[PDB]
């Protein structure tokens, strides 16, 4: 499998470093942000399906799914949205403008929670995670895995190790030891009900209970 390496733009590498290092208190906002991206990605596939309902056939169910993996200290956020082609992942760039604007607003004293308003709320995941894999499948393209440690370099490899998505995106968040509360059914239920009431799509939570 060929791991293509790429370097992050200097503004993107500095944004990633700011968030991963910050002390922000309301770190739970990351979930609103990722859910909001997943909901938007679903809106995008649903729009195409208004024209062409064959676009939905790669994964007919439209959903956001939250999958804690206590064994691996991993929280996965999966959507069956539009997904991202390999070219998308290697060049993901409205980010450039929103990264600069958001950085200016932070100087003026904006709170970290305003990140979504500048369109770069994906990077809020580094509040609770030190490393991240992003697995994506766009309809007319193959399934790839993007990877970043918040440094200045990310990889994009063909996906030969993860479950097939059918269509969409799954973020594998490698949580920090301080933020392992977000693997908890009850803690995750709190954050979702608080900040994502108005989501057109089912937010499914996967829970592994032992049969007694
Ligand atoms: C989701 O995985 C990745 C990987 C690198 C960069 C981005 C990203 C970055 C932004 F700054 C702003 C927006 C994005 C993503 C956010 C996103 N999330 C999800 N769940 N699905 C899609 C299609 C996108 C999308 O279209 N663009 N997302």
């Amino acid at each position: 499998a060929k791991v293509e390496t790429h370097e992050f733009t200097a503004e993107i590498s500095q944004l990633m470093s700011l968030i991963i290092n910050t002390v922000y208190s309301n770190k739970e906002i990351f979930l609103r942000e990722l859910i909001s991206n997943a909901s938007d990605a679903l809106d995008k596939i649903r729009y195409q399906a208004l024209s062409d309902p064959s676009q939905l056939e790669s994964e007919p169910e439209l959903f956001i799914r939250i999958i804690p993996q206590k064994d691996q200290k991993v929280l996965e956020i999966r959507d069956s949205g539009i997904g991202m082609t390999k070219a998308d992942l290697v060049n993901n760039t409205i980010a450039k403008s929103g990264t600069k604007s958001f950085m200016e607003a932070l100087s003026a004293g904006a709170d970290v929670s305003m990140i979504g308003q500048f369109g770069v709320g994906f990077y809020s995941l580094f509040l609770v995670a030190d490393h991240v894999q992003v697995i994506s499948k766009h309809n007319d393209d193959e399934q790839y895995v993007w990877e970043s440690n918040a440094g200045g370099k990310f990889t994009v490899t063909l996906d030969e190790t993860n479950e097939r998505l059918g269509r969409g995106t799954m973020l594998r968040l490698f949580l920090k030891e301080d933020q392992l509360e977000y693997l908890e059914e009850k803690r995750i239920k709190e954050v979702v009900k608080k900040h994502s009431e108005f989501v057109a799509y089912p937010i499914q939570l996967v829970v592994t209970k032992e049969v007694e």
